[PDB]
């Protein structure tokens, strides 16, 4: 009553009477109880499956292999799923065995049952629309599933880049706010030469801007797809025109410029695109983490630190230390970046585990990439909104570090040479006397020329000799 | 109406009127929206915080620092949390900035507000029970929080070892079922010498049994705790007798044999125990993955593989290939193992990121360890129940591999020497003739002696020559 | 006597009297005794330093900043180093502190002392040619050193791709050798559908061919260089026209199409190019390892394995098992691939450790990438010469696997539907009767049609329905 | 003339006429040209092989299986190798295929040929002492080789711990030098509460002291050995008393307390001990790296940093910035630590690649562990001798940070409560007035009590309330 009985290769099984999924999905629900992450939590992934199934059905219809009415109803069911309906009917664990077969069959069963309803039949009456013979016609998991992954990740990358662009813009705006803050550059954490905080924050923006092209060019690799490979890449049970026509139909339906891999036998076990895209995310996370490490260091203080900048105060720092406020927003970003790096290692193991004509470890690989994308979007939005936008500088503290530095002696090299500048630098360190006073003390340069050479505003760019 | 107004260092903030948490927890909820994993999902972690707060209050009372009535009501509130109540009042993200302060203050606020109710006051009337001055008395996040992590992970390790032991026993029972199945060992995937499946499956059990002592001895490192360190390990604001007395009280309350670190300045930034415990989980996951790789290989077939064993058939293998059934249960375990390995790298980055008197990256480190423990328990239960318990062998296929192998010639080395055995082996490979027939043709041993040495049952143990 | 005395900021120090390096190189020799890997072992790295110093000197002269005669002798010294002379004068550890300053100063000292000789002076008479004021004029380590790394790695990538392409061609030739070997595809290690070994080995070639563009496009990122950044990217002490002119001169001198980074402040701490290039090497190593895993599996045997292929026999397999021969060449490649993956993690830690205006961890990062390139070239040559070129197939063994398989039932789906094909497949497994015989016993298809559908030669490509 | 011809399963091959190795070693030299790291570079590894062969021969003699004269001469040859002779006769690459067979046969061939000379025969006259039938009697590579690895790593761990202990003592001595340097603790890089630099450097010593037990207890796992396993753990061809007797003889000969694994089938593919030992090295490297990061931060300066400590000046910091000196010794240690972490990932991949009755990836696993041991010993020696021993503090700079801090307000909590302390802290930050002056201004505590509570020397330990 509350169930219907379905059957497959394994035998008979009860399915909830109103479920749009069928017996093979039910088995996968039962078999893989690993995580709290399920396909229903990934709307772009479900949408991509619906794109794939709509394209395959349209191609089968155009090639004379699928009845016009069944195609019409598969397309309507796919349109509904694309529009956001029935996603609760996709309940399997993102960490699952079977190499994606359980997700492909989940799509086949849900679409078949909705198409049956549109034909005036009841769920489970697969004699009128078969998950295998109609919704999966001319397909395998081993092309439909990776093609769905690739379109989903291509689309998710668009959203990752969008949040990255907003973060970049936040750094550029803050660089303009801070453009007149002269401060001391540091290399190896030792005093170097002067710079502006505008230069430093524009450098944050510009190194992150480089990641746009890295993320986009590697996500473009996902557009090479293998529809028509069927089981292992030979195209067994596909029509000679199907691979090209299905790929063209899929490009039009999805709006992604998918193209057909030139060797489908090569493509079917190929996980390289996922590896290098995960690596591009790792590269960006390494840069983001470094930037956050810099921010926590420059905000150190208030009395025993560098104290060049102030981060927005978002919560009390300490249960015991009164008045303390900690850089909690860069800290949570660092932690996300470490998770991304670890997830990238998971991807590497999964990719290296492929065997012969298929890699069966793509579920955890996809789960890890999608988790990294989600966490990175959230970390970047948090960093932008609750930290970068409201940063201020301690301008006088920074300027006094420059005025009292020895490193400005570097600007004298073109005039007195490195040996003589070193003599001045050593004496400044040993005695505490200023570089400026020592140069005049030793009568190395006129005051008029020295005033130009040691002006901090004159050390921010290359210049001809004064 | 639906809110009350609380205040902290940052300012005033609305808090849901019936929440047991307070302003600092609310800020953390607002500040860290990263993941779908929250403290409320980790009962052992919440319970450990309640142990710590009950022990600290009891110690403060015994030292004359805390009123008897406030101690009594803190204790009652902690007892309720230990018993499983009010866990929904702990809603912050497991990936959070602030180095744990938001979890410590969440415990301080919830316990204070419950103690206030027991005193006949209203939530937020902190003048009668202060989150900082009473519930956090003599403490910092920087001892209460890592002590809670360590007790929680020590207790979660017990559950991990319990599920591992059930899996070990499943392998032992299956080894007994298969004890008479003689088969070919393989090294470097080349034919080696005979063995039994009893030997092979007991070896699975025995290598996993070795992980019990590794997990337990590394989890024992968590018992070294730092109560009394307060902010950085100096014990500022603690009574001289507090560190020893609080640790003793915590051992009695928690039932874990916690001991006091001999150098609290050393202990406060120390993440080494988490690193090596995570590594012990990684080692066990590597072993589990290798075993699952073996099972998928020995189950290969049915007509073009090794086909030594049959795994329970848990779902149809293929949307296109009829009759195919895949080793989906070992596959999902492999994937969990890869996730554990990646999470262990996240732990390594977090640990290496410590600075001076504190490591602020413990939230994601703990999140990753707890995720690995949960996934491993689920993977081991799944492997046991849906695969190991029901394995069968193809006994005649295995025996015929032994009888037809060349590698059994190895058993003749003590009688005819390696050069002569090599001559037999080369001729067997080149001609397709059997080792047995070739030895008799060359008349290197009597038929009666050869019948003994090359009997499959006599090639499984050391033996005396005759 | 056998020494000369030189001095620097630290003080006076003995240098071997005939060494071309000077005091700062001697200090680095003394300070960093870590590994057996020294700069003298990396000719492309030394050559790149000479390119950089020649280009900088040419530019300084073209800007009127360096005497034409001193430029001429610096150029001659650089030409000698480029031609392969004096590489023993570069003896520092590849794992060294100082962020590359010790390598930059080694180049400055060697070139100065050779220029001094060409001018009729003695080594160490730096008053006539200064390592700092002449050979390092307008430069810092922080542009000369990464520019040298990037040119060296760009050139080393050419050699890596060259050896990869030889290996690819070896797979293509072997694919043609084996084009008529029909065999069983396998997914999830279960029998799938037929393919040819030509298809499988061409897929090996084609997946590796995809790595050419990945390695090349990521190595092209090295061409963005930062000459003119000087200490931190501000261009302090450089002429305004120097950065563009030096980059153009460097492109002409090196033959590499280097271009000037648009933000030198961004570029100076930027390690992203190394991270993603190392990741591209990792991706290729993961593919190579998978292919080697496949070869070891397909070569398993001779009597208890798959035994589809024979690898050239390169040494006795066993000290105890007579006649055994193991897949030692794929095995050593696997091991190199694991080393590449580990070295890639070292690169990731080094990159994430950058601080403010410089990343000081580039020596071990460069050491690790260069070690991976060298090991991979050796592994690929070994795999090609001692394995791939001589592979043969066991043609009858493979053909009989196809003839006796159940998986050919897949070809019936378009004619009888998946339900009926499943019934046939299950009966074939349960009874051992052939798929062909069962189809006729069920009167599903005529013999004439069945003979065409189930011909394995008709399963290797898509085709219209018979 | 300059060659002799030897024979094996593959065929005949020339060997250098005076080489103690034989044909199978020559093949391995020819087959594996990967790295510049050869067995001859690892004396403890060669020594361990000689222990193993001497113990096996003595046991075979005691069991009546080996002639007394052959045993005597094998023992003498092993003694010479143990004493350091003939190590140049072990020339194979540490990265090699064949799973260790090439190293086992190298030992068999060298020992056989030296035994032949002691018997008055010529090299290669194996009819009087057979590498396979005598020197390898009752053995496989698959017990002799891992037993040699395990004894070698057990002995190398002793040297690693020795160098760690020297470094620990260097930190303890320096802590005593700095015991009176009061300074500001920092958490999350924000001002925390006071400590002494003696506390901080003793914490360095004490956290490293914890690594001694981790390294030793994990190296003790190597003492479980598998002599008597022969090919796969079944003991085929061994006498039933051999495994126990050989292990006892090996313990006496080697001086290492080896014990017999209780399940030799389990032990033969078991790589878990290597994984967790490498993880213990990784944990120590993570701690060492953190300490070095701390040192580089505390040494930042001289005018724009924290400048708490001075590191010995070991070389000029910069080719351009005069007077600059960088923390190059902690930097090189950081880089070694990153290399150790990457090598640990190589170990993990190698371990997870085991298949059925053997793991063939142990050569690169062992190569990576031995590289990490060597690099870590050199890094620790360098850190001790060229940095820690000569550190000094800037005592007045540190004391003024404490005196001018706001964080000392924490000490007021037991007297005025956290809310009142927060009011003082916020007013100090906003106005720049001192915590001390504000407390007296607001008349919160008497000057007599305040002079005690806020004395820096009274904040370094727990105390009873003043
Ligand atoms: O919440 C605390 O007690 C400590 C915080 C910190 O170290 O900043
Ligand atoms: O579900 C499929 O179409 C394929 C599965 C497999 O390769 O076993
Ligand atoms: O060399 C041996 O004794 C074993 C080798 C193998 O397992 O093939
Ligand atoms: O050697 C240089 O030019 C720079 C060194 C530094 O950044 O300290
Ligand atoms: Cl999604
Ligand atoms: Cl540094
Ligand atoms: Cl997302
Ligand atoms: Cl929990
Ligand atoms: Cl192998
Ligand atoms: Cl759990
Ligand atoms: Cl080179
Ligand atoms: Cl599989
Ligand atoms: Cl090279
Ligand atoms: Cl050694
Ligand atoms: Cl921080
Ligand atoms: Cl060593």
């Amino acid at each position: 009553n509350d169930y219907r009985i379905e059957s497959d290769l394994i035998g008979e099984l009860k399915v909830p009477v109103n479920a749009y999924y069928g017996v093979q999905t039910q088995r996968a629900i039962d078999n893989f109880k690993i995580s709290n992450d399920h396909l229903s939590d990934h709307p772009e992934f479900i949408k991509a499956f619906a794109f794939v199934k709509k394209a395959a059905a349209q191609t089968n219809f155009e090639l004379g292999l699928l009845d016009e009415i069944i195609n019409k109803n598969i397309a309507t069911a796919c349109d509904e799923i694309i529009a956001g309906k029935m996603h609760k009917e996709f309940p399997t664990d993102m960490i699952q065995g079977g190499a994606g077969t359980s997700m492909n069959m989940n799509a086949n069963e849900v679409i078949a049952n909705r198409a049956l309803e549109l034909m005036g039949h009841q769920k489970g009456e697969y004699q009128f629309c078969s998950p295998n013979d109609h919704v999966n016609l001319s397909q395998s998991t081993n092309d439909a599933y990776p093609t769905a992954i690739r379109i989903a990740l291509y689309n998710l990358n668009k959203t990752l880049v969008e949040r990255l662009e907003l973060l970049i813009q936040s750094f550029r705006k803050k660089a303009d706010d801070l453009k007149d803050v002269i401060k001391m550059g540091r290399t190896q954490l030792q005093d170097a030469v002067p710079m502006t905080m505008g230069q430093e924050f524009n450098a944050f923006a510009n190194t992150l801007q480089e990641e746009i092209a890295r993320l986009n060019t590697n996500a473009d690799l996902f557009l090479e797809t293998n529809m028509g490979a069927t089981a292992i890449g030979t195209g067994l049970n596909a029509h000679p025109d199907y691979a090209v026509k299905c790929t063209e139909n899929l490009a039009k339906i999805s709006g992604a410029d998918v193209v057909l891999a030139s060797d489908l036998v090569e493509a079917t076990p190929d996980t390289g695109a996922y590896v290098i895209y995960s690596s591009a995310m790792k590269r960006m996370a390494v840069k983001l983490s470094k930037i956050c490490n810099d921010l926590r260091l420059l905000a150190s203080g208030p009395r025993a630190g560098l104290y060049e900048i102030n981060l927005p105060k978002m919560q009390p720092g300490s249960s015991i230390m009164p008045g303390k406020v900690n850089p909690v927003i860069p800290e949570v970003v660092n932690q996300v970046c470490f998770k991304v790096i670890g997830n990238d290692l998971t991807v590497t193991f999964a990719a290296e585990a492929g065997q012969l004509q298929l890699n069966v470890m793509e579920p955890v690989l996809t789960q890890s990439i999608m988790e990294s994308i989600r966490f990175l979007k959230n970390a970047m939005d948090t960093l932008r909104e609750k930290c970068i936008d409201g940063i201020t500088a301690n301008k006088e503290i920074c300027l006094n570090m420059v005025k009292n530095s020895i490193g400005i002696v570097t600007a004298l090299n073109p005039y007195i040479g490195y040996k003589n500048s070193t003599k001045i630098a050593k004496e400044a360190l040993d005695t505490g006397k200023s570089v400026y006073d020592l140069v005049l003390e030793h009568e190395l340069l006129s005051k008029e020329k020295l005033d130009e050479i040691l002006a901090p505003e004159n050390m921010l760019n290359p210049h001809t000799k004064f």
